[PDB]
């Protein structure tokens, strides 16, 4: 028996599988949250976009136990740029954490991302998490068109907005 | 002169614009809801970040005039398919609604956003929105970045990302 599998197992037991709303209960119920504000739901909607792989809007338990690993490394990443553990970070302090845990964009690009999430001036831990998780599946789909291995990737009409829509 | 300055009016003076808080309210004001329920800030940032070109965080009033008929017209075609007055609408309905509006999307698409924006086989109103929205500021960028005008754009890594990050 795995800890996190409890947490999820009492939530939609005979399937397997947990869509946003039942992963949103189980994140918290097992303290991933970890004091900060628990995790909205339009936020979870992109957990299970990243790691369904199959358009189920679902994932099991191994593509659960993936999710947790991903969140607690990026949960301590941001407690390192909020120690006070206040809920926030300034867009600036946030640019940094950004560019540190991987895969990074130019001063340039970097704004763009602290720009469209900063919500009121700050941004919350779960605008961090939502965008962390929304970039991982942007390069994770990025990647898999990137047959080349270039860096630089063709793009059609029709497959732009099916691929940017689905994550 | 125009009867949506009103509404406007009241909700900003931060020069003569408003952020999506005050979006929010002008929009729930005026009623163009109607019948279905308020706009939910989670849409009303992409309806700010939809017209705002200078990444302020902010839209004006004839930037606004323009989002309020869009949607008038958007809400309509809903409504053919909510005779309910419901709230709510099928993926096949909603399929539909994208095609008689003027969205140039494949079956393979459609099915991929239909699937996406669904929670329990049908698709919200404030859902069919912020999807309806989302297409619209992404071919936008889309035909921004097409003056090759061939209906394909190529994208670096670093552009694909400062893209969607933006919307
Ligand atoms: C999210 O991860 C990825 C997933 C799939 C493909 C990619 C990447 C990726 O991160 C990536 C890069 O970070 C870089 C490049 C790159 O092609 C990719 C991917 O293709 C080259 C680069 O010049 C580009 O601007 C083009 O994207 C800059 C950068 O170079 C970095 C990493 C290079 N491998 C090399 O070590 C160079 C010296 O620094
Ligand atoms: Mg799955
Ligand atoms: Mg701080
Ligand atoms: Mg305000
Ligand atoms: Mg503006
Ligand atoms: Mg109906």
């Amino acid at each position: 028996m795995d800890p996190l599998y409890g947490y999820f197992a009492a939530v939609a037991g005979q399937d397997g599988q947990i869509d946003a709303d039942e992963l949103q209960r189980c994140l918290t119920q097992s303290g991933i949250a970890g004091g900060y504000k628990p995790f909205n739901l339009e936020t979870c909607r992109l957990m299970v976009s990243m790691l369904d792989r199959d358009m189920s809007g679902t994932m099991g338990f191994n593509e659960f136990k993936e999710l947790w690993a991903v969140l607690n490394g990026w949960r301590q990443h941001f407690i390192s740029f909020d120690t006070d553990r206040s809920g926030t970070v300034d867009p600036q302090e946030l640019q940094k954490a950004l560019t540190t845990m991987g895969f990074r964009l130019s001063p340039q690009a970097v704004n763009s991302i602290a720009k469209r999430y900063s919500t009121n001036g700050k941004i919350t831990f779960d605008d961090y998490i939502a965008c962390c998780v929304k970039l991982r599946a942007l390069t994770d789909s990025f990647r898999r068109r990137d047959t080349a291995q270039q860096g630089v990737v063709n793009f059609p009409y029709d497959d732009f907005i099916q691929c940017v829509m689905s994550v």
